[PDB]
């Protein structure tokens, strides 16, 4: 656990398309927080909205950015290789190849935003077993997702 | 898994004195909430008062009630088989045998009696995949206890 969160903004900084079209080693939580997101993959287009956590398991072309007519797409990243058990908790409802899908009811949405975002903290935090907890809120978070569906 | 709160009212129902000698393979958690406890040991007695978490390893003798001159001794237990790594966060300092002590610092003790009373609702709950986040819980309590001394 290594996470953090990500402030595109249109003609800023990093307002460039993330790219790795073979993927990586660890999967990917990405949680939209403000602006619109454009996860794209073989001629299609999904867009993200805030409130949607996106799953990219190991493999997966990564390929995102601010959708064209969004003034910036901020987004918390969680990139990890996941626990044992944890397998069970990743079959995630797709948009196009392997991408999960997840987008909380009304109620939900809050804490889920809440907790993803309680992890970043945790992890990017300069202290003794935080690494863990963050490691132990990425884990709460799945467990939530499950008892939502 | 399984877990609970047990509420010894003076001269009541459930006001008898847990006495198992030989312990249990599993660790027990005991948080007092209300009115004062007294754990005794070989002659030795301390007495618990709200807001402390002791350890029972598997193996200690359990023998304690409620503190002759209290009105109660209300408090929540979590009996549990550990984690494998969990382990090294269960070397707690004792009073007396191996029996371990916590008694978190004015701010960390509401939220410290408030995970821990997480556990118990998520353990004693009616759900599918309750008895992990229980777990989850037991694990997040024990790693806030480190992050603490």
């Amino acid at each position: 656990l290594v996470a953090g969160l990500t402030p595109i903004e249109a003609n800023g900084y990093l307002d460039f398309f993330i790219d790795r079209p073979l993927g990586m080693k660890g999967y990917i939580l990405n949680l939209t927080i403000r602006g619109q997101g454009v996860v794209k993959n073989q001629g299609r287009e999904f867009v993200c909205r805030p409130g949607d956590i996106l799953l990219f398991p190991p493999g997966e072309i990564h390929h995102y950015g601010r959708h064209p007519e969004a003034r910036e797409w901020y987004h918390q990243w969680v990139y990890f290789r996941p626990r044992a058990y944890w397998h069970e908790w990743l079959n995630w409802p797709s948009i196009f190849a392997n991408t999960g899908f997840f987008r909380p009811d009304e109620a939900h949405q809050p804490h889920f935003s809440d907790l993803f975002g309680q992890i970043i903290n945790a992890g990017q935090g300069e202290g003794r077993y935080s690494e863990l907890l963050a490691i132990n809120l990425l884990e709460q978070l799945l467990l939530r997702r499950m008892e939502a569906i």
